[PDB]
């Protein structure tokens, strides 16, 4: 409410600065991230602690990974179609720049596959699945700490019965040939993790293929290496769909590409 911020902060800041005041913002549970101009750092902290009274959040982080603006408390509860995410927004990466594969993903499962998540996190992109999807789900989530909120988001979602939860790295996954469908959201040359997937697959399985490339590569990747990476094992895959996502600088996207993925 841009009058209210500007009634009570004009009182302290010059006009000129007062022009400068953040337009926008973004809201996570309680939690605010608010993008702040350089010419603005010396009142910081004030500036924050106003936005955080007229919007009706316990805490704010510098949007610009945090840095901690105003208040303490960083773990909260998010709300998204209908899904409760607990998480700690200072520890733990999440966004509405992603929100559309999040409902996609609500979207593709039907209720007897098995569906493993190879980067769980809080459930991200599994709980859509268990809840909409009413398939099973195993969820594999490294960080201890990330884990814990995975676990509570189960039962805050009230899904215990057909979905779990392993604390581990999905290398060590003693799964092979179960999987109908792969949940593969992670972003750092997760084409390393291709042949573990291979392995947990079904033959015939779907894969949600994640990864960031060079837009100059594209749209001959990832696909290709993808392709290649499979080939060194014999199996087959064909490409059913490939969206673009929070697109980002500099010079390279990120990409999600759906898969089947055929042993033979
Ligand atoms: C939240 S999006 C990416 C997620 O996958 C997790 N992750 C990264 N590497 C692995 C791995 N090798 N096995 C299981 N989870 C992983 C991260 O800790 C994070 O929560």
């Amino acid at each position: 409410i841009k009058p209210r911020i500007r009634e009570i902060l004009s009182k302290e800041l010059p006009e000129e600065l007062v022009k400068l005041l953040p337009k926008r913002w973004v809201r996570i549970g309680d939690v605010l991230l608010l993008p702040l101009r350089p010419e603005l750092e010396p009142y910081k902290h004030r500036i924050a602690e106003v936005y955080a009274e007229v919007l009706g959040v316990k805490t704010v982080l510098r949007k610009g990974d945090y840095e901690l603006l105003y208040g303490s408390d960083t773990v909260t509860v998010h709300v998204e179609n209908g899904i409760k995410y607990k998480l700690d927004v200072a520890k733990i990466m999440f966004s509405p720049a992603n929100v559309k594969e999040r409902v996609r993903m609500a979207k593709v499962a039907k209720p007897d596959e098995l569906v493993v998540d190879m980067f769980a996190g809080i459930g991200h992109l599994s709980l859509p699945i268990a809840v909409y999807g009413k398939a099973k789900v195993i969820a594999i989530e490294k960080d201890p700490y990330t884990f814990k909120f995975l676990v509570e988001n189960i039962h805050l979602n009230k899904v215990e019965d057909r979905m779990s939860a392993y604390n581990m790295d999905n290398r060590d996954f003693p799964g092979e040939n179960i999987a109908d469908r792969i949940l593969m959201g992670y972003v750092v040359r997760t084409h390393e993790f291709i042949p573990k997937a291979l392995s947990i697959a079904k033959d015939g399985a779907i894969i949600h293929y994640h990864n960031t490339v060079p837009e100059k590569l594209m749209p001959r990747e990832p696909f290709e290496t993808f392709k290649r990476i499979t080939k060194e094992y014999g199996y087959d895959v064909e490409k059913l769909n490939e969206l673009k996502i929070k697109r980002y600088a500099p010079g390279v996207w990120h990409v999600v590409l759906d898969l089947r993925v055929f042993k033979s």
